[PDB]
């Protein structure tokens, strides 16, 4: 699909069985979720951004479904007010920039 | 053009007659500029990011040329960890998400 820029770029993903509604964000080089109860082991770890840095939990080989799209790999657990698919995620799914 | 993910997005960009490098996230609602010198009144504001807020100085109605495309619009000035360019000047020079 084409996703024009007008309103936030947000699509329901699939992540642990839930369904959750996610920014597809060019410029976060990791995926960040907002809390939840994922099952596996965890290392822990901070990322920043404007505001400062956050403390997440990172959870490796996570299988993603990004609208329709499978994806797997690392996702970052924390209290993030909004949940972000980064461009380790994008890249799976063949996501480009047009203009 | 068409940019793929596997690295950041960063591009040449130039405001205030000068060049500069930043990154084009379609996940941040507004541009915000590292600390410089711009020409013309400005307000003060306040953004949120992943980790807070901070204050920023709003300047409207600014050129600023990306890759080559015009636009005219908000430019944020303030202590962000990298240039972002935001979804106000991206609809601007037209740009979409593909995949
Ligand atoms: C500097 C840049 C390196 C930031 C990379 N990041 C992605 C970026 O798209 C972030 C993602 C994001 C965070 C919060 C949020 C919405 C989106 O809720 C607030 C809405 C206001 C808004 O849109 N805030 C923009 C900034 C602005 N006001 O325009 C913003 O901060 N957007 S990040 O900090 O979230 C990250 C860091 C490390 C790993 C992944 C993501």
């Amino acid at each position: 699909p084409q996703i024009t820029l007008w309103k936030r770029p947000l699509v329901t993903i699939r992540i642990g069985g839930q369904l959750k509604e996610a920014l597809l964000d060019t410029g976060a080089d990791d995926t960040v979720i907002e809390e939840m109860n994922l099952p596996g082991k965890w290392k822990p770890k901070m990322i920043g951004g404007i505001g400062g840095f956050i403390k997440v939990r990172q959870y490796d080989q996570i299988p993603v479904e990004i609208a329709g799209h499978k994806a797997i790999g690392t996702v970052l657990v924390g209290p993030t007010p909004v949940n972000i698919i980064g461009r380790n995620l994008l890249t799976q799914i063949g996501a480009t920039l047009n203009f």
